[PDB]
């Protein structure tokens, strides 16, 4: 079993010796350098069709936590923009700084937000997560930076339960929670053929990542810095900083979906 995580020991820098595809040719997150990628006319309507969400529960994983759906059947699936056919929402998580002058994994013009948020959709014409990880196409991953001001009302009841999963492998019901709360105003986007950005790091991701970032108050964004990567009774190490930094973009090309 794998001990991969973001301290001095079992970090990033480390990845590679487990997960060889660490150093690989379309490997997540990167910069995005705003004067070099091109808007391209031809990119299609982006759709978020988040309105019959199902979630479920939300588990402290000991590397962040995740939010789960139902995806049983198409009640929250992402299509248009880049992508071809239908992907369902799994999940979505988050990573985060220890202050606010860093925490996403995407950068823009070499900028660091405060914090990063993953919804994570699957294609389904392949029919499961885990036979869509195993292709080219198989992930869409939504990416939505967030910088500290003003308070998000839609993610307070996120913030709420985190008292409740403090510590890993905790998980607490999460259900009748709209994530279309989190969403900022524009759906403008940058895109690019990537990876997870943590093990196993395959190289199966659609990234869309949003130009407008949400606003969160301080308040809420030091409430994820109060949970732990430890498990319950285990030595304190608060979960901060589960970020991988940006990856070479080696022969790719930044999309824009706007002048
Ligand atoms: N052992 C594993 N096998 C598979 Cl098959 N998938 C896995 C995984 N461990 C994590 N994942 C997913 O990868 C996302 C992280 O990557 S991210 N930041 O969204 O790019 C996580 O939240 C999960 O969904
Ligand atoms: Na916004
Ligand atoms: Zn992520």
């Amino acid at each position: 079993s794998h001990h991969w995580g973001y301290g001095k020991h079992n970090g990033p820098e480390h990845w590679h010796k487990d997960f060889p595809i660490a150093k690989g040719e379309r490997q997540s997150p990167v910069d995005i350098d705003t004067h070099t990628a091109k808007y391209d006319p031809s990119l299609k309507p982006l759709s978020v069709s988040y309105d019959q969400a199902t979630s479920l529960r939300i588990l402290n994983n000991g590397h962040a936590f995740n939010v789960e759906f139902d995806d049983s059947q198409d009640k929250a699936v992402l299509k248009g923009g880049p992508l071809d056919g239908t992907y369902r929402l799994i999940q979505f998580h988050f990573h985060w700084g220890s202050l606010d002058g860093q925490g996403s994994e995407h950068t823009v013009d070499k900028k660091k937000y405060a914090a990063e948020l993953h919804l994570v959709h699957w294609n389904t014409k392949y029919g499961d997560f885990g036979k869509a990880v195993q292709q080219p196409d198989g992930l869409a991953v939504l990416g939505i930076f967030l910088k500290v001001g003003s308070a998000k009302p839609g993610l307070q009841k996120v913030v709420d339960v985190l008292d409740s999963i403090k510590t890993k492998g905790k998980s607490a019901d999460f259900t009748n929670f709209d994530p279309r709360g989190l969403l900022p105003e524009s759906l403008d986007y940058w895109t690019y053929p990537g990876s997870l950005t943590t093990p196993p790091l395959l190289e199966c991701v659609t990234w869309i990542v949003l130009k407008e970032p949400i606003s969160v108050s301080s308040e809420q964004v030091l409430k994820f810095r109060k949970l732990n990567f430890n498990g319950e009774g285990e030595p304190e190490e608060l979960m901060v900083d589960n970020w991988r930094p940006a990856q070479p973009l080696k022969n790719r090309q930044i999309k824009a979906s706007f002048k």
